[PDB]
């Protein structure tokens, strides 16, 4: 019965996400570094394991996990079993499960979406305007969703704030959060956490990487700092 | 308990697997038609209720949900409790979620990338081959998922099955399976699947309109 092996590159917003619940529940697992700016993701023996050339990955046992979002529900069943991570009543657990699909779906999907611009085109030549719209869509519906609760899913901290809180602080990178007053007191809320000291040092990785490959500087009174 | 309630436009892939599920569990639902192509997601009540503006949306009782695959897990936990589709096993429903989300993620994402530069640029403007590099690759991705089993997540019919189809039969719209003999028996055979046929009339309605509004036809 091995310990969890997680196949990782921090500046990830989805990696961030598993390595906060991993340290919020004081997991013991392996970390295997795979650097996505090498192109590490398609040596032999990792698109063996993962096709999809992502990360993270998890392999525990003999179960492989290539997607984030179920990372984050096998880790909360097997280390936060009965707990309020990924709640007991079907309901609550289906509003959570809600929110891991908007953050797949639509927020990661349109950070990706403009960050990936960046890196194939050159800062200078994205449309930042179209990004800014997609995004800022984002934005609104994340208040939106907090308007009605303090957190993402409910009252109560859950796996859709960590998996939300990675790509909302790396799109955060870019635009300002100043008309968003819900999300900006969530956000605040989340970085007050313990746990969210593991999204940092990864976020500036990310910062310095995507500054150097698209060749500009994200604006510094972007990026919320508590 | 009132019936669930199914906002839907029958064009989206996600929709049509719902649909299926539907059908294949005999679930009494209400259907309500959101017409994407007059932008009815956009309506002030359908907002208020998914501010993603997305279908398929289910209203169950007090509970919303906006993604089609918390719909499938939802569906199944209530109206398949002890059924295959959705494995009671952890180590199998891992693996039905995992697949769940490489829909989500990577088929489903690279096909809508595909249709959206047809709606947005005009069929005669898209770089074709660029969209059939990124899909060829989700379909080799599915063939050695098919490696070891019958169907996506393992030897029997799973919600991760009913998910990919939809999107699939979508993308092989353009791009035929004949290069992808696992994909391809496994295809046909969901073909004949009973609650296959919730996917036909919307897999042709999306045809016909993406045809008008690309100004193309489909090599298929
Ligand atoms: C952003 C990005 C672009 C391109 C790459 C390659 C080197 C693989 C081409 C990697 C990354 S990344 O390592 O920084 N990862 C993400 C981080 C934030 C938002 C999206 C992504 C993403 O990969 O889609
Ligand atoms: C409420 C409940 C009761 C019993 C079960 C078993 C069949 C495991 C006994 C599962 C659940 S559940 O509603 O809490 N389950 C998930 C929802 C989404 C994604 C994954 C799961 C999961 O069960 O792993
Ligand atoms: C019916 C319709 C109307 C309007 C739209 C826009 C949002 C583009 C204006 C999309 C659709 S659609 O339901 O046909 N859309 C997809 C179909 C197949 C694969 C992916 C998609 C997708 O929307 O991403
Ligand atoms: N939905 C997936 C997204 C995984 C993903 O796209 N990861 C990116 C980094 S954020 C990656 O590994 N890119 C490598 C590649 O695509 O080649 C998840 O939540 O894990
Ligand atoms: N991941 C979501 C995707 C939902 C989605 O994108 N639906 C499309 C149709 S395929 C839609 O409603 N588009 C309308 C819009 O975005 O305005 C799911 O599985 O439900």
């Amino acid at each position: 019965q091995p310990k969890p092996i997680l196949y990782y590159d921090e500046r990830s917003p989805p990696v961030r996400s598993c390595l906060m619940l991993i340290k919020l529940l004081d997991i013991d697992v392996e970390l295997r570094f795979v650097n996505l700016f090498k192109g590490e993701q398609f040596q032999k023996d990792f698109l063996a394991l993962n096709p999809q050339h992502s990360v993270p990955t998890l392999v525990h046992g003999d179960l492989v996990l290539t997607d984030s979002h179920a990372i984050l529900i096998h880790l909360a069943e097997k280390f936060d079993e009965g707990g309020s991570l990924w709640p007991q009543e079907h309901a609550e657990r289906m509003k959570v499960l809600n929110l891991l699909l908007f953050e797949c779906s639509f927020l990661f999907r349109r950070d990706s979406d403009f960050m990936s611009a960046i890196v194939r085109q050159g800062f200078a030549n994205v449309d930042v305007a179209h990004h800014e719209r997609k995004l800022t869509e984002a934005y609104i519906i994340m208040e939106r969703y907090l308007e009605n609760s303090d957190f993402m899913a409910g009252p109560q901290l859950t796996l859709a704030d960590l998996s939300i809180v990675t790509t909302l602080s790396t799109v955060n990178l870019m635009f300002p959060l100043s008309q968003f007053p819900r999300l900006r007191r969530w956000f605040t809320a989340m970085q007050q956490l313990d746990a969210y000291e593991a999204n940092c040092s990864g976020l500036e990785k990310l910062r310095q990487t995507m500054e150097s490959v698209g060749s500009f500087q994200f604006p510094s009174s972007s990026a919320v700092v508590t």
